[PDB]
């Protein structure tokens, strides 16, 4: 199964096979090539399908880092899954020299935060939706820069209206050319559309 | 629980749990709790052993970060471990984003590692003998401050004898009073006591 078979980086394809994958899951090949190009992508598929390898893998690619300026934001609504997000783009860097990543979750201490931002400023910032807006409203987050807006496990986020504000009040912070991906294992009907009113003529694909 | 037990500061050890670390291998078992004391240290570890985690840790753990000044000097053979040693680094530093590392393997004009040290000096320096003995002659590089004096794959580089002149020459600059510890894979008998004679009562751990 070409990860090969993608039009990838050579450091990006080295690291896939560090990685040992070599066979994209039926979503992988259908959203990968057009992740790649920036299209936006509205995704359903069951754990196991690799839906983070799939945003993290289209991210790197169009990756074109500026140092002290953050393209990429990545929200989640696990603790775990947003470490394991920073995990695999640690994995898929590998063979790319300084690509910073930082998760903002929820540690006690926002000032932790804002000196990561200030003295190490990443290029790819992952988090929950609160912290991300209060960094972002007391300008330690600059989010004029963002590429790459990106929601995992996006029903339970907006299925709350609470968390739902403040994603729109993030993505408000945000440039208007940019790339939307969502995604989750489940999507119902009455989500769908929600998920959709923040892309533009996006892929769907629901498995 | 793995690392929790290494008596760490808790900005080192949130990173390692953050990153997904909970195996220590029986080599850093063995090597890091006397190697955050300062001990010297001479290993020989397969493939696989965190050889590289093992003085990462350990010298992230010790480092009195000073504005201006180097304080860590790890060299190695090959090109490509010097910049996953800056990986592993920059992973574990997460929560101490003042912590600044660089790597010099050569193959471009050393104006530009110049540059480097001119302007955004790091704390922590990689690389190789050849380059780091270059920077250092000309003044760029003050070694007078370095306080942990690592090797990896240092029977590649003590083997040749020329490459051991230059990593002798570069030690002579360095402070007296410093922690020295060399990694490898293989550390033939007849290149240990050639290891042993920059250092001080070492541990030593052949595996």
């Amino acid at each position: 199964s070409g990860f090969r078979d993608f039009l990838l980086k050579p450091e990006l394809l080295r690291a896939i096979v560090d990685c040992g994958f070599e066979h994209p899951s039926e979503v992988q090949h259908e959203c990968i090539p057009q992740a790649i190009l920036g299209m936006d992508v509205l995704c359903q598929a069951k754990s196991g399908m690799g839906k983070t390898a799939v945003f993290v893998l289209a991210t790197l690619q169009q990756l074109e880092p500026v140092t002290g300026q953050v393209s990429v934001l990545v929200m989640c609504h696990t603790r775990e899954l947003a470490f394991q997000i920073s995990k695999e783009y640690e994995r898929f860097s590998k063979y790319m020299p300084n690509v910073k990543v930082a998760v903002f979750f929820g540690g006690l201490s926002i000032k932790k935060d804002e000196e990561v931002l200030k003295k190490n400023c990443p290029h790819i910032v992952v988090g929950t939706p609160g912290r991300i807006l209060a960094l972002a409203r007391n300008k330690s987050l600059n989010l004029k820069h963002i590429k790459h807006f990106i929601l995992d496990e996006c029903d339970k986020m907006l299925e709350q209206l609470d968390m739902r504000r403040d994603v729109q009040e993030i993505f408000r912070m945000t440039p208007h050319e940019k790339q939307v991906m969502m995604f989750s294992a489940t999507l119902s009907k009455e989500i769908r559309p929600v998920c959709r009113k923040f892309m533009q003529d996006p892929m769907e694909i629901f498995v």
